[PDB]
């Protein structure tokens, strides 16, 4: 790899993992384009399993970046419209406050304050339709922001229903496949367990567990060369043949909100180019609070910008991933740990290597 690449790299990661006593760790540079690939620790502490470049990590709300995609394919394909109210695609959500929230508001947390989960107890479909009808809104659809698997997680359920196929199908089909990730799972399969990284939670050993719109919200498991893959088909769509693919990736990085210097896309998050990271690291976007959030609807949306700085943070109870990519200077990065730590964490060290091979 080239040295300023190697270098930057070992000197952000090693004390970040010692720090942050992360067990696992991989990362992935895309520089002009092009990625290259570093790993750390274990993926299983007890069989002394190294992390490698196979390792699957849980990505958590990193998924949110596929369910997305796929949505913006869905539009492509012209299945569904941002615009059409979510009764179109549930009728049986007939209570009254549905009134006015349409897929757009599900897909950017604006439907009025969707909780940040749905409640466990939820495992039917007659249970999840009973939770979004007794929901109650704390505020009109488009004035504020809050962030929620419940919301993004009924986009994406909504978003296949007339493709025909479940989400999983739909997201291996249009996604995953055409893209070449073959190492991206909803499901790990018994075959790939030999490279499932454990998560580490107070020292225990743990996997995501099931839940409702689990694979919407926070269910995909990736390797660092997949993500690494994910990376440059966000990084440059137009190469991508697949037509409504290449447009979904575009729509999945339009700008439909604006809370103070970041804006909303569906399921990437985005602020211009140049970055000040004090946002992102220290203040309102930190991600450190749950934060009811006014925005400003940008209309029409902007079409992805160039010039931006593209991220999401995830975590699940064992795992803490970042992603971040600038397209107008072909860069990116991945950090999969098999830790939980702090998200401004995640954003200093992704920063720092970004700023300085910029
Ligand atoms: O657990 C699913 C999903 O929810 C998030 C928040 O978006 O985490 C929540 O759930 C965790 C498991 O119970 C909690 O430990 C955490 O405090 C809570 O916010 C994601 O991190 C996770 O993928
Ligand atoms: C981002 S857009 O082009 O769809 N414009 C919108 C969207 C939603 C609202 C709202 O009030 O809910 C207003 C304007
Ligand atoms: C602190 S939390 O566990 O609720 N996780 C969150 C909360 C909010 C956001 C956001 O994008 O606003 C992201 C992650
Ligand atoms: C077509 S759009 O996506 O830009 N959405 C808009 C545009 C304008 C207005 C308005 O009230 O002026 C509202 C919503």
């Amino acid at each position: 790899a080239p040295q300023q690449i190697n270098d930057i790299v070992h000197r952000t990661i090693t004390p970040l993992i010692e720090q942050q006593k992360i067990p696992g760790m991989a990362v992935a540079v895309i520089y002009q384009g092009k990625p290259y690939y570093f790993t750390w620790g274990y993926a299983d502490i007890a069989k002394k399993q190294p992390v490698t470049q196979q390792t699957l990590f849980e990505l958590g709300s990193v998924s949110k970046t596929f369910t997305g995609v796929l949505g913006g394919d869905a539009i492509a394909r012209g299945e569904i419209k941002l615009s059409d109210p979510t009764t179109k695609y549930w009728p049986e959500l007939t209570a009254k406050q549905w009134n006015g929230i349409t897929l757009l508001h599900l897909a950017t947390y604006t439907a009025g304050g969707l909780p940040l989960q749905v409640p466990d107890e939820v495992k039917s479909s007659s249970d999840l339709l009973r939770f979004y009808q007794n929901w109650q809104p704390a505020w009109a659809p488009g004035t504020q922001r809050l962030y929620a698997n419940s919301s993004i997680g009924l986009f994406g359920a909504l978003a296949v229903k007339p493709s025909g196929l479940s989400f999983e199908q739909a997201m291996q089909t249009r996604v995953f496949q055409p893209l070449k990730l073959n190492h991206t799972w909803i499901n790990v399969p018994p075959a790939e367990e030999k490279n499932y990284a454990w998560g580490y939670r107070e020292g225990k050993a743990v996997h995501v567990s099931p839940g409702a719109l689990d694979a919407e919200a926070y269910g995909v498991k990736s390797t660092i060369e997949d993500m690494a893959r994910w990376v440059q088909s966000n990084l440059k769509p137009l190469d991508i043949n697949e037509k409504t693919l290449q447009q979904g990736i575009q729509l999945a990085q339009s700008r439909y909100w604006q809370t103070g210097d970041m804006y909303q896309g569906l399921g990437w998050e985005m602020l211009d180019w140049p970055v000040n990271p004090d946002s992102i690291i220290n203040g309102s976007d930190n991600k450190i609070a749950l934060a009811a959030r006014p925005v400003k609807a940008i209309t029409p949306p902007t079409p992805a910008v160039r010039a931006s700085w593209v991220h999401k943070t995830g975590a699940t109870g064992g795992f803490g991933s970042y992603v971040a990519f600038i397209p107008e200077k072909e860069l990116g990065i991945v950090m999969l740990a098999n830790k939980n730590y702090p998200n401004p964490a995640r954003v200093d060290a992704a920063w720092q290597i970004l700023n300085a091979l910029q």
